[PDB]
Parts: C-alpha cells; structure tokens; sequence
C-alpha cells in the first residue's frame, strides 16, 4: 500500500453538505508527495457562495500523504488500507455553536487519490461565529492524537483546531475521528503517536469562484 506512495500522487476531492439547511458542494485537485508529507490543493465551491468559513473544512477536505518516518513505517494505518481504501469519520463540536458530522471514502480511482465527502451540520447559530463568518483565513496547526481500534480494525484519532476570530479571541473545533478500513486485508493498527500538521491558506488572486488554496505538511511523530 506504501509503494503506492512513493512518488507525486494526483488528488481528487468532491464534498457535499448541508449545514442548517444550506446545501453546498465543494470540487478540489492537487496533488501529494508523502515522502515530504506535502499536499497541494485547491478547491471551489462548485454551487455558488460557501455558506460556511473556509478554514472549518480543511481538516474535511487525505492523511495517507502523512511523512511516517522510516522508524515509523509500522504504524502507517492510512497507507496500509490502499488502493481499497478507508471510511473516515468524524464529529467536530464548534465549541458553544454546532457541529459537523463527516462520512468519507479514501481510495485510488486508477492512479488518483480520491476523497469523497458528505457533511451534515446542524445546530449552528445564525449569528455565531461560522454562520456569521467571524473567522480568519490564514493557517490551521496542530496535532492529531491516534489510537488503534482494534474492534473496527482501524484507528481513532481526537484533536482540537483553535480557529482565531477576527475580534482577536479563539473559536475551538474539537475533532473526533475514526477510520475503518474498506477492504477485508491487514493494516498496520498503530500504536499512539500524533500527526503533526501545518495548513497554510490562500488565494488564487485569477479566481473569481469562491475557492481555497491550500499547502500543507503532514509528519507522523512521537515514538522515538
């Protein structure tokens, strides 16, 4: 699954939601070289205006490009579960608002990593600080903690993102993920460590749809 790795990997992500009634799609491309941990993507809100900021759907919108290092290698779930793929889940609470619920599938199409996504969220207030678009466009970093499932025979995983608003404080998005492999093979259930991840969010200053520029690094890290 590894090998499937090793070199720039093209990259497809289609998303639907729907987040207190408002309906939206999102298209995105790139690429990924896990040998780096890097990922360039940029997505489009393929239905119009994104009812929702931008920075609440990067952790939504391919952790198999993690950079596992070397002594590592063993504990690369996400890899070890291609071509046929895994189901990601997750809640992620907006701390004091609502909170989304992701299903997605991860898995080659031929050649091409493809992330399909459906989004519910519910809960939100018109006025807080995700429906009202409080918040600013700019970074996301942070760890996110894995554990094995051995019962699903996959992996959890929980992490905080403190989105900055624009009045200077802090929203939370606390995250719950699971992964449950699609295929019937083994994977490598992983003892604890984190990813570390660094989202780096900008404009195509020549698009005119309402759209995101992302570069990221993803590093596996805490075993020694």
């Amino acid at each position: 699954g590894e090998e499937l790795f090793t070199g720039v990997v093209p990259i497809l992500v289609e998303l639907d939601g729907d987040v207190n009634g408002h309906k939206f799609s999102v298209s995105g491309e790139g690429e990924g070289d896990a040998t780096y941990g890097k990922l360039t993507l940029k997505f489009i809100c393929t239905t119009g205006k994104l009812p929702v900021p931008w920075p609440t759907l990067v952790t939504t919108l391919v952790q198999c490009f993690a950079r596992y290092p070397d002594h590592m290698k063993q504990h690369d779930f996400f890899k070890s579960a291609m071509p046929e793929g895994y189901v990601q889940e997750r809640t992620i609470f907006f701390k004091d608002d609502g909170n989304y619920k992701t299903r997605a599938e991860v898995k080659f199409e031929g050649d091409t990593l493809v992330n399909r996504i459906e989004l519910k969220g519910i809960d939100f207030k018109e006025d807080g600080n995700i429906l009202g678009h409080k918040l600013e466009y700019n970074y996301i970093s942070d760890n996110v903690y894995i554990t094995a499932d051995k019962q699903k025979n996959g992996i959890k995983a929980n992490f905080k993102i403190r989105h900055n608003i624009e009045d200077g404080g802090v929203q939370l998005a606390d995250h719950y993920q699971q992964n449950t492999p699609i295929g019937d093979g083994p994977v490598l259930l992983p003892d604890n460590h984190y990813l570390s991840t660094q989202s780096k969010l900008s404009k195509d200053p020549n698009e005119k749809r309402d759209h995101m520029v992302l570069l990221e690094f993803v590093t596996a890290a805490g075993i020694t």
